[PDB]
């Protein structure tokens, strides 16, 4: 047993080496996306650049769950990372709808954990995904949710000068 | 007891300043209402929600001046319940700047109405008053919302989702 | 309809978010009127006025958070009737004090039952809002309150008015 | 007549003469207050440069209105300015409370020349008395009614400690 591990249970360990797993899977298939809308029949560069950002920051969450992990004393114990579900996607309508179901998978499995920390008595643990995935989640849900709405009002994905003045207006600045 | 410093100041003038700062503190209301409207998840048009808001921010400063000045005259401030905005689902960004519109109209009508009050009531200061702090601000308010309303009617409003969006970037989003 | 962002968002929590939005609401109402009240010309405590006035600002803020919050989560705002203070007439300045102590006790009872109410539903991204954004917030806005409320009292007020002259000077100046 | 005289009634122009009487003799009032809080039995510096301010104020005051006497073509004639009513102003308080009184009849008076303006239909007049005077006299009446309530409150005049302190955290 880990000369630091305190107040850490087992399940909540597991959980967070699950929740590693699916920040990565998060990470690729945003990765998928952005080079998806790089492609020269797509030819969308703010999509590509806002999918790409979302992947690193996926990478972000994820190393940050490790050193989570390691502080409290657990280990890490990391699994194949999963490809996505799609290697085409349609539009930017339907990345977008797409990140926003992901987003709440993700979000949902946050929830998840932060009961398991609740019901474990794990206080550091629950304030940890408060502090640095709740909000975050709720924001980034939010900001999906809004440029679904914008698109669909414009037109997308049928107008593809819809998507083109999105990717100008809203995903370039 | 009368005011040490109240003079010229009727008591007529001083009810009508009463009224003019809860109508200033509704329009608030109503900027404040619709600003968060178009800042839902399935309206999301960012700079109709910070225009808005903005006015209502303005409202407040209008009213907190009104205030003041009812304090300067030596009358007194009565507060009355803020009455909720008539809506709570303003439809799209054509039909709020057309009801912000018809609420600007309602309340340069309310302040003409007061500094014919004050005209009448022989009020220089407080006529002036209402001439430098609020009727031009009021004309201004109402040529641009004006103005908007145009736009977005002849960009193809509210049926084209792209004309307010496009308004809300090139126009509001300044 | 259901909001494309609403997850773990609870009907109950909804509505004591739109009744916490009018509380704030409320409470910048008094404070506006207390500030305009000591801006009057026979009570003429400039700086208990501007007190007053940036504490209603800053309700302003708090309400404009909860409603922000609203949307995030995909709640829907209705707002109420702002209701018109108990006072018009507020005394002194160690009484609006006291009203404003009282005032703040409410609006923090009212976020503990709301804080209350997002555990019992299991919402840890509204008590994490709650937590960070309110209860710290009121805590020290009651002591503040609390501090200025025993100097005045300590200097002789309401009785002495000197007292509530120089406590205006020399604390709130 | 003069060669720029335009709508400029002969009523106006008499009105308008007094009004600078009446500006200068406020000057002087306030002069008299200020070097009276200036004496070595007062001794309250910050009523004294407070008053002292007042007076160059209403010097202002005189200029402009003898100013546009000339913008309007009428012809300026001064007259006598009168000594103040009191050569002891007694305190502090006191001398506030006949600030606030002077100040409402100096008021008084510019609101029957706008109202005279209105009647000669001279709104370049009455829109120079309410830009220039109308509210600047509502902020002085008001200044002038919060620092009279204060003092009282403090314990003025009968407190000499109240004058004091006032002194020093308002006016200094
Ligand atoms: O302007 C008017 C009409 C009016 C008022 C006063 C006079 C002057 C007068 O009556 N002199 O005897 C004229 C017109 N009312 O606001
Ligand atoms: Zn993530
Ligand atoms: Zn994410
Ligand atoms: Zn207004
Ligand atoms: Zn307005
Ligand atoms: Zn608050
Ligand atoms: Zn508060
Ligand atoms: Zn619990
Ligand atoms: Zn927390
Ligand atoms: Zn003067
Ligand atoms: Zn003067
Ligand atoms: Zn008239
Ligand atoms: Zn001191």
């Amino acid at each position: 047993t880990s000369q630091v591990r305190q107040n850490y249970h087992q399940d909540s360990e597991a959980a967070i080496n699950r929740q590693i797993n699916l920040e990565l899977y998060a990470s690729y298939v945003y990765l998928s996306m952005s080079y998806y809308f790089d492609r020269d029949d797509v030819a969308l560069k703010n999509f590509a650049k806002y999918f790409l950002h979302q992947s690193h920051e996926e990478r972000e969450h994820a190393e940050k769950l490790m050193k989570l992990q390691n502080q409290r004393g657990g280990r890490i114990f990391l699994q194949d990372i999963q490809k996505p579900d799609e290697d085409d996607w349609e539009s930017g309508l339907n990345a977008m709808e797409a990140a926003l179901h992901l987003e709440k998978n993700v979000n949902q499995s946050l929830l998840e954990l932060h009961k398991l920390a609740h019901d474990k008595n794990d206080p550091h643990l629950a304030d940890f995904i408060e502090t640095h995935y709740l909000n975050e989640q709720v924001k980034a849900i939010k900001e999906l949710g809004d440029h679904v709405t914008n698109l669909r009002k414009m037109g997308a994905p049928e107008s593809g000068l819809a998507e083109y003045l999105f990717d100008k207006h809203t995903l370039g600045d």
